[PDB]
Formats: structure tokens, sequence, C-alpha cells
């Protein structure tokens, strides 16, 4: 559900408005750089950049809290308000990246090498050295530094086997936090288990799309939750979340 | 008796109030993720956050007490039941993670996993790495960072001998106390000692419930009590303490 | 298009004003010293400190962002602005140590010894040794450690086989950043990859030029880009970037 | 749905109020008795008194009553109101000695003999004289004397074939009514046939729960419920209904 | 004649007054509870308490300091009242336990067991694993965790050899300090040495008296002690200082 | 010449006054505890404590600086006169346990065991684990816890080599500071190296005498001291430094 | 040219003035420790407290920078003028450790020892060890904590393999800054490289000459600086810096 906000960040975010949810990212953009001197030439490249489409019922997935607890203790909503809105804005970065898109998408292994490829085995016991390799291949035009989202099990193989340090990671850190990659700091969510890393950069794989933060529709207005004074807090996805490229 | 309150802070605690003592934890809530789009299905989610029952003599353990003393020193009550309190809000924690309900429940072991299970022996001489894997298996949904309860010998013996660090624990820190485990502070009481580590998430195992702290009911009137003036305080766990799994 | 600003600053740079962009480097010199005690020798200390002369306009190479963008998102034009800026002052290092000068260079392989020499085979499997006597080299009235401009690619194939260290380069470091080379920090680009290393001696090869950073010529005023809203912001190399041996 | 209220009178309840419903029975009892003259003596006295757990949506079972009915007759309501309380305080005592707990409880035969007995083939026709003995077993300590629950079919066919008394039951008396059986006055309810009959001390078997009698909700607001005015009183059994041993 | 205040704090104390020194311990006592559910049976808990009669003067023993080191150094004084107290309190958890009472004790060997047995030979070199089932005989109702008083030399023993720890007594500790045994800390001091562990509990062996410290009670009125201003602060351990059974 | 002031403050100081320096340390006292009953006895023992004589001029060891530094660092006098106090009074606690008297002493190895003995083959090849016994045989009637005096050698030999701790000595410390050894803190200086430790008992080995610090007699008034201005500050060690027993 | 300023601050610095530059430092100074007593031992220990001499032409190192620059920025002359002060400051304290004196010295490897020694070969990857051992042998007579001056290189070195720590040097730090070497903090500069450690005390090879910092003598007055306003500021090493001992 709740994973580290980290992949939303570097990622190119945006707000078109339409019936559906909609989003650039800053794509290809070849750009006729001309010529001069004397003389000029046209700009006969031209303004690239991506805008994308889509449209499914904001991901849902209520949460559901008794009127009890939500009069007991007042910030248990502000908590819940401020977890699920994460929750989604991760299930945004992990359907950004590869994960789960309010459509249906295909269930995915590991995180986007250049973009998602076959998953593959590795040499050391964990997941390795293609790491520095990654957003070193993103060295090229290409700004560096990528926030490789492993799981907290092979951060711990990691910090058991051979890596780039043989004890800790890349980084010798705990998992779910602003840590240490190859390069950067390094990502530690479920769904997403690092083989090949990531160089999420930062358009054809990624985009993030909100007019708002997943929506929190409380509903106390349901055949069972009026009596009870439980509550229907539904995190429906506003905004989205999606992969131009897998 | 008295161990550490740490278990019950991040423990969920609630208070309904029949003669009983009752309590709501954000018990395994199925939160049925119903993507729904269009269109939907009546989320398999039924509210599912429990709340549960316990019933019987409130924990009981009379401490007694002369009133030389009582008059000699001022502080001695407020501080026994500054002391009492906590023994059985920590006999709380214990009978909240796995140890004494005031309903009659199977002694068991080490410190609950996920949850309890079966007793194993651990490759090195304490009780190791198992730790760490633990509130990192608590890295998918959960939040991670929960107080692994561990006896002094234990902790101690992790200051012998192979460890997470060899020297002291997973941090070095003295015995009953608000120190350092795997990813945040450990708990160090006896009768919980660690085996394969703590992922107190939080609701399954445990949930505080209270009308109020341990009830001090000091008698004076006792056939004995009164001549001599020795005081009956005697600590019987108001509100209570239970798991509704093991 | 952006690399690192390392070459940049360990090189000369300078300002005559014309038509042309125009720069002055140190060129070789001669340090005469003679012995003392009574009396002393001759100083025939003639400088070669040059100044050059180069007639194109301004490296270019236009970006585009939409109106929408630049409403939502204020900071994406200050960020382009300073990404761009370090893109022509990297082309300018690259075009001022061996790249593309806004006048049609040869295109060449890898980056310059004392100066550009042609490529030849490396007995180990990256590209080595020949990096420590470069500098060494460049011990005799010369001053030593000078960023070593090498290709990602091989900053792996270093971290992977036979190098200064059979594992990272020279130092252990990660791409595109102030990391560590042959006495002193190295350089990560991309179009100049290492072979026989640099020793940027500071003049000779290199020399910057600029009136200021590469021109960001913003136009609104385009035949589609005015009803778009989306901008024309044309980085235009300002100042320039020139070698004078290759 | 609704029955004769016997058992629940003979039967002991409580009202403990938390969130679930609660319950007292005198789980048994030791009496004692003293003398005079002089010397007076102390009775030696347990009055046995248990309290047990039960936490469920409290017992559905809706009736729904059309608008034109509510204005034509303003009795409708109060007599269903006065109907449906006795159907679950029926329901309850039903589930107080073996039928429907809001739990889900195992589907019985017969009512307990001392409690829940496997059920036998009985040698007259009619189940017999096992009832005579029964209340008989509760000669000794126990007082006697407990309304047997029978179906209105066992009692006409009681009063057809051999019985206590040939022609009627035990008590010749119409059925779902205050009658008479062995000793004291029968009940008859459908669902709950006679086998051997019943000793309802009164405890093991039975303990009645209430906050209140069954939760009349009615709702004038449903989706088709508000044009119609058709009325949507749902009997949902506040308080509760339980066995503690079937 | 100094050592530690650890069996002190343990150990009931107590002030009654007259011509003698008196206290009051805890006896061995039922706390009789009985059953629930209903019912209690009866709870002939007679508390068995005790308080006994002593009669000799508080445990003395001088200590001399010259004048010029009471002028040229103040401390001197409040350190020699400082040590001595705790000498004599540590002479008191002595004769509380097992040594010289101020009425003529007999010369004894190890610390009590439950209560002072005969000395026997141990399997290994050092004094052993009686330790741990000592105050785990003390689980019952007995309170466990009993600072078990060690000689130094047995401690190295113990530090050298087989013990719970081969390294280390059963917990690797200096001597004379809050340190660590079986299930607690270790208590270190010469006159009681470890053989079978102590259960000390906390009554049969031990009780303290005072109605103060150990008196000071300093002359510089002797006929050799005026002139030379050498001080006669003597040692007289004020309250007393006994066992009920050894 | 100047080392670490650890062993004097433990140690007992004095100041009797004549023509030579005089010390009192507390020795023996031997104190008649008598006893009671009724029924006292006379204090047949004695008071004693031990008070010594020495006869030699103030341990000489002169610091001559010139007046220039005086004159251009004023602060340098000051921080002389602030090292060399601690030098005579670190050879006081040296000559005070066991190195250089004022009077010719022999010409001793290692630090006192319960007082000098003869220097033996240690087992490990750093000195080791009679530490912990020593200020443990020291655990008796006496205090525990003496800074056991170790050459820096042999603390890296401990840092180095089996000891209490393979890395690090008794505790991991810097030399010649205020660290930790057995028990307590640790004392490094040179000419006292570790054996078999120290058990300082504080009196029969070690006792301070002083009228003053070592006398710092700055001298201007030599044949070739007056003219360059250079000073004659002269260490004599004033008050003195002896030992009872070696 | 530039180091970092820790050898200097330690070291100890004066200033006698005549046509050459002059220094003192607290050398080996014959501080006959004549014990004395009677029968006056006369000092045999001559005021040896150093006064050196050294004459040659200041520390040349010209650098070049035109009027331009001069006039763009007005900070790059006083930072300049705060670099080459810093320059020849630490061409000071290296040589006044071991490297360029004023007057030729001999070319040398590694930092002095005790003082400068024959260059060894080493055990692990890195220099190491001996660090530990050596400001401890300076543990003796001496004041400890000494700045090794380390390589870069060796300290990257030390950052990879086996040191006092295997991760980084004694200390984790970066190069060329006030760090942590063994008991201290670390010097990093190019030159000096570490072998085994530093006892720079202080004197013995160290010693401060200055009327002033390296005299900053700016010429515009040459031949071809004048008309170009180019400036000849010439880094004449103004005081001095010289070893006694090497």
């Amino acid at each position: 559900l709740t994973a580290d906000v980290l992949i939303y960040d570097i990622e190119d975010a945006m707000n078109h408005y339409d019936v559906r949810s909609e989003y650039t990212s800053q794509l290809g953009e070849s750009l006729a750089m001309a010529a001069d001197g004397a003389v000029l030439a046209e700009i006969a490249g031209l303004c690239n950049v991506e805008s994308k489409y889509n449209e499914n019922i904001e991901g849902l997935g209520t949460a559901t809290v008794i009127e009890t607890t939500q009069n007991k203790a007042a910030l248990t909503d502000q908590v819940a308000l401020g977890k699920e809105i994460i929750a989604a804005l991760t299930k945004a970065r992990a359907a950004l990246t590869k994960n789960y898109v309010p459509a249906a998408d295909r269930v995915f292994y590991c995180d986007p090498d250049s973009y998602s490829a076959i998953l593959a085995a590795l040499m050391p016991n964990a997941a390795n050295y293609a790491a520095l390799i990654d957003p070193e291949k993103g060295s090229i035009r290409n700004v560096m530094g990528f926030e490789v989202v492993e799981v907290p099990h092979l951060t711990a193989g990691g910090a058991g086997t051979a890596r780039e340090g043989t004890t800790g990671q890349k980084h010798v850190f705990p998992a779910n936090k602003g840590e240490g990659n190859v390069k950067v700091a390094k990502d530690n969510v479920i769904g997403l288990f690092m083989h090949r890393s990531a160089v999420g950069t930062v358009k054809l794989r990624d985009l993030a799309l909100e007019r708002a933060r997943r929506a929190n529709f409380q509903a106390d207005q349901i055949i069972a939750k009026y009596a009870m004074g439980h509550g229907g807090l539904r995190p429906e996805a506003a905004g989205a979340v999606v992969f131009k490229v897998e």
C-alpha cells in the first residue's frame, strides 16, 4: 500500500484537464540547433515533449475507521489522510515506473533498466554492480543519479553478501528511507525488486499527473456505516499514474 | 512484574465501557482494493478493523506496605502506585504481545515473529539477524521499526558474541530501557526473550484497552491490616490486556 | 548535451570584445631564475601568453517548454536555464579540450594527452596506467593533478577490471561528479573517452571565451509557438569555445 | 421469528455495555442455613455467577411496511415493534438454549437435557417421561420446574398418544402459550422440539444480554423506500443471545 | 569492613523503638486467591509477617584521623563518614544474610541457599549452575532475581573456568559493583562466598534494623587524643543487623 | 618527566612540618570492636594510621627558558609552571607507587601487585588478565577500582593482541589520559609498565606529602643567565614523594 | 604549492632579526634532572633550547595575473595573497618537517618517524598501525597526538584497505582538511606521504621562522608587464623554513 516518495520527485509532473487525467514528461526534443555566424537556418527540428492520455476511475482502495477511534483520537484521521496520500502517490511512482496503473497493465517483476526488460539471473547472491553501470549509462546526455528501487529483502541480501559493499548495499542504510544507492540515494519498496538498476530518466518510463492527491472520499452514508459511526474513507487515486513505456 | 513501556505506545489503544474491558486495533482490515473503474464490486472489504473481548478478575498481584513506612515516607505510596501501574501496563504489553491475560492463556516462549511461532534453534550463540529481516518484512505494506523485546541475558549475550554488532546488541545499550534494536529502539524485559524478532504491526497480535490503569485498591480494612496500619494495596489490572492472534 | 563543469575551472578564461568572440590563455613560458649568492645570471623570462580569435555564432541548442508547464511550474524555466548553461559550458570545456567548436572541427576520439594524439590499443581491458604517468610528466615546470575526462562506460570498465585499483577507477567513485582520478579528481563525460590521460596544461589545448554564459534567447514569437504558448528557449553558446592545438 | 417469552424470564439476565453486548449467568450456586436459641451460625455459600462474550452484527431480519398502512393504521407500527422485540427476545431464549446466536453456531436438534446432547429415539410415539425425571434430577441441589420447550407438533402428538397424560401433554393446553409441563408450565415453540426434557438451570446453557431489546431501526432513507414511503424497519438484535455450553 | 550495598536494598527494613534495636520483614505468606468466572472460594490469606528483637551495642570498630589530616583535608572526614556507614551497612547486609551480628553468631561459610546450608563440593572448578536453578526455584510464589553474593576469588575463578559463561561469571563483570549474576545483578564481597546461590527472599534470612546508620561518634576526648588532635571517630553500627534464620 | 595525575588522587596525602617533609596514609587500624550485650570492654586494640619521615633536597630537574620567548609569550611561563608541577606530582605518584624518591631507591620494573613483586613472564603477548583478579583481590576488606599504570607500548600491545578485549586494552582508549582499565579508569605512563596489575590500597605502597607543589624557583641570577635574560626556572620537588613499602 | 596549515600550529615559531632569517624551538634542552640533594651537581645541562641560522633568497614561486582580471574582480588579488601565504606557510611546515628549504636540501620520501628515517615496505597494502605506536612512543616524556601527514592517495588507499579502520583511514575523512589520525587530527598533503607516522615533538625536526609571511612582492614594473597591465606577484618566502634534524 504505502511506500517511499522518491521516484515521484525526480520524475516529471503535470496537469492537463478534461474528463480523463492528463500529464506531460520531458521526453524527446531533437531541436535543430540550426547553425549561425553568417547565416541562420530555420529551427527545422521542432518542439517535442510528450503529453499522454489515461481514463479509468481513480485507483480505489478503501480505508475504514470507527467513530469511537475517530472521536477519541482526532489525529488518526489526518494521519490516515497523510498515509493514504503517500500510498497512492507511491502506487503512483510504482505505476509510473512499473506496477499497477488504474487501467489494467501486465503484472511485472523488477525495476526498469533503461526501461522494463526481461528478468535475468545475477552472478552474485544479491542483485549487484549492474547498479553502478546503469545511471552511469545515464551519464551520457543524460543526467545521472537515479533512485534504484530495491526490495528490503535484497537490501538485507546486499547487507549480507557481495555487493558494491559486502556489508550494507551500495550504502549501509535501513529500508524504506531516503538512503544511498549508486551515485545518489536508494529507494526501498515492495513490488519493485532490484535486478539491473534504474536510470529513471524521467520521461520514457515515468510521468506523474494529478488534479490533486489520491482522492480521500469519506462516506459516513452507507447502510451499515451511519449507525456504527464507522467511516468509509476511500482512497480513490485522484489525478493518476501511468507508464508510457514499461 | 514491572517492565518497560514501549510496546504499549506503538500499540493501538481504545476504550469502550462494559463491566468488562474492551479494545479496537487497526486489525487486518480487508481493504479490498477494488480498482473498480466501471463498474464496481461491493468492496469485498467488510469493515474488519477489530474490536475485541476480555473479561476476568482484573490481573491480581497485591503489594502490602506498613503504616510506619507510609507515614515515614509520603512518597512511597505514589511511587508504588507509579510502579505497579507500569507493572500491569507492561504485563499489558506482555499479555498484549504474548504473556499472561486475565483469562488463562498458554504459557509461551519467545516474542511473536509476524505473530507467535514455534521456538527454533539459532545459528549464532545469541539470537540474531532474523532481527533485521523482520521489521524489514514490515518494510512491505507496513511501517518498519518495531521494538524487539529481549531478555537482559540475550542482550548481554548479544553484547558478548556474534550479533548485528559483535559488541552490544544491534545497538550497544543497557538493559530495561528505551534503547536500540534493528531500525529502531529495542525493548528489554524478562519473560519475553528474543528469537526471530518482532514486527508488531500492531493489530493482529497486540491491542491495548483500558477504562483506566491497573486498579490500585488499597484496603486498610482487613482483619490483620487495620490494627497494624499495614496497607493492602492490591494491583487488579483495570481495563486489561490481550492478544487476538498469539 | 550536459556534462560536468571541471575542465572549465582549471582552464584559463577571458573576454576580449569585438564582432567575434575572444579569449586569452597563459601559453608556454620561460620562468628563468638563475643561480644566486653573488651574483645572479640573466633571466630571459619572455612569457609566450596567447590571445586568439573565433568568428561563428554561439553554439546553438534550442529548448522547448509549453506554456502550461511554464505556468504550473515556475521553477522549470530557471532549472532549464540552469541546465543549458552548464550544457554549453561543458560543450565549452569539451570544445575547449576536444569536441564541437562553433566553427566546424574534426570529429575526434579520446581526450588529449599533452594534446590530441592518435588512438592506440590499451593492454588492460579498460584504459589504464598511462593515467598516472601523464600528470607525472606534468611534474616538470608543470603543475600536476589534471581532471582526466573519461566516459562512464570505461569508468565501470575500470570498476570491473585492472586499473590503478582493480575495483573502482583510480578512485572508487560515481560518474558525472567531482570524483577522483590520478593525483586529483576525475571527470566523467560522454564524447571524451579516456585512453592516455590528460595533462590539461592549460593553455595549449584549452581556453575559455565568454561575454556571458550560453545565451538563452526565449522567443514566444514563432508562427506556431504564440498560440500554444509553447516556448522557444534557444541556447546559443554566448561567448565561445575553442581549441588552439587539438 | 416470534415465539413465547418463558425461558428468558427463568434465565439470568444482565447489562454490561461496551461495544459488543454482555451478560452474567449464575453458574449454579451453593447456599446454607443457620439455627437459633443461642448461638447464631454463618452460612457457607458461593453464589456461582459467570459472564462471557459475543461480538457480531446484531441479529438481522428486516420487516418492510408501506406508508399507506402506516398512515391508515397508527397501531401497526407499535404492534410490529411489540412483535419483533419478542421475536429476537425469543430468538434470544432460543439462541440462549440452542438456536441462532449472532455468531454462527452449529444448527442443532432438540432442547438441551442438562445441556445439549445427541438426539435419540424415544419409546412412545411422542417424546415422553424423560420429562418428569429431568427436573427431578433438578430436585437435588437445583430448584425444580423448568419450562420444557416443545413443538406444537409433538404437543398435538402428545395430545394424541402416550404421555404423562394420554390426552394432552403433561397438561392439556394450547400451543404457544404459558401452559403446563412437568411440575411447572410448558413452552411451545417451533425449532426447539422436545426429546429428553429441560432442567434449564440457568447458567451453563442460558444467559441473556441486553443494552436494550432487539434494536428497531426504521429507515425511510433507502433509494426505493423514500418515494413509496415504504418503511425499512429492520430488527437488528441489540444486546445479544448466547449459550456458554450448548 | 566495607562491601557493596545491594543486599540491603532488596531486603526489608524497619524501625521499632525501645532500649534495644528492632525490625520487621514480610515472612512467608498465603495469598489465597481462588477461582472465578463465578465465585470466590475462601481467601484464608493469613499474612505471616515478623518483627524481632536484638540487644547489643551497635557493631563497633573505631576509625582514626589526626588533626593535621583533618585540617589539611576537610573532605577526609565526610569521606570516612561516607565509607564507614557503608562498611557497617554492609556488615549489616552481611549480618543480615550470614556474617557477624552485634550478638555473637556462629562463624559461617557460604551465602544462604534458601537459607544457610552445609558447604558441599562443586563439580566445576568454580562455584556453578546451582546459581540458575536457585532463583528459578524462586519462580513459584517466590520472586526471582536475587543478588548472589560471591567472593572476588571465585569471580575470577568464574572468569577463568566453566560457569554459565566460561569467560566472566554469569555475566562478565568487575567485582564489588552492581554487576550481573543469574537473572539479575551480582554481588561481590568477602566472607560471603558463592556455593549454591542465594534466593534472598527477603525475610527468613534477611531483615534490616535502623534508628540511623552506623553511629559515628568522634571523641577528641581521650587521654592521648586531645594533645595530638588525633580523632577517635568510632563506628558503632546504630540500629542493628540480624538473621532470624541463618 | 610529565605523566598523568591519577594515582595521586586515589592515594592519601598529608602535611606534617619540620626541617624534612612529612606524610600520613590510612595504613592499618586494628579497632577493637569490643562488643556489648550489657556490657562493654576497653578498646584494647588501638588507633593506628601511619606517619613517616623523609629528608632529601626536593627532587630537582631544571627548566631553562629565554627572555625573548618569556617576553614574546607571557603564557609560556605559566604553562611551564603548569607542566612541571604535574611532572614532579607524577614523579610523585611514581615514587609514591614505585619509581624515583628524592632519596635514592632501587631502580624497579613494573607497577606494584599488592606491593612491588618480582617480574615474571606473561602467557599472552601483552600483559593480561592478572589485571581483573588484582583489584578484585582488593574486593575483600579492600575497596576495588585501582588505576593500573601501564606503558603506552603495552597499551598498543593490548590494543593489538589478547587482553580482556583483543582490540583495545581492558577498555579501548588513547594513552596518557583518564581512560579505562579493570573495574575503573586506566593510567598510562612511562617507567611503570603493567605486569600483574595494581591494587593501590592506598597506604602500604603509597603516601603523598606536600608543603606545596614541586618548588618552581626561577633564578635570573646566574653568571650566564642574567645577560642573556635566559631564565633558570628550576623544579625542586617541594613537599616529597615516598613508598613505605615497595 | 598550497597545503593544509596544521604542522605549523603544533610547531614552535620565533623571530630573531639580522640579515638572515631566524627561529627558536624548545629543542633537546639538556634539562639535567640533577636530583642534586646536596652537594651541588651543577646542572650538567647547558641551555640547549635552540636558536638557529639560515640565509638564502626567499622561497620563490611567481604567480602572474592580468590587469583585466585584477579590475574585473578585486577579490582575486586578496584571495591569491590569501592562498600563496598558505602555500609557502605549508612549504614552511613541509620544509619544517622534510621538503624544500630555501637552502638546497636532499629530496626526501615520507614524513619523519621521530625524525626522518629510511623508507621501508609496510605489511598491509596502505601504510598502517605504525601510526598508533608513534605518537604513543611520544606518550612517554612527550605530549602525544601529532598530525600525521599523508597523501590523498594513501588516504583513499587507507579508505579502501586494511588500516586502523578498514573503511576510512584512522578516521573516515576527506583529503586536505583538519581531519582525524591516530589519537588526534590527520594532515593530508602531496609530497609528504605516510609510512611510519609522525611524533612531531616539536622541536627536533621542526621550527618556524618569520619576520612575516611569504613576501608578496607584486611588480607592475617589468618590460612586458607594464603595457599589458599583467601583474608580477612573486611569492618570495619571507621569514623562512628549516629542519635542524631531518
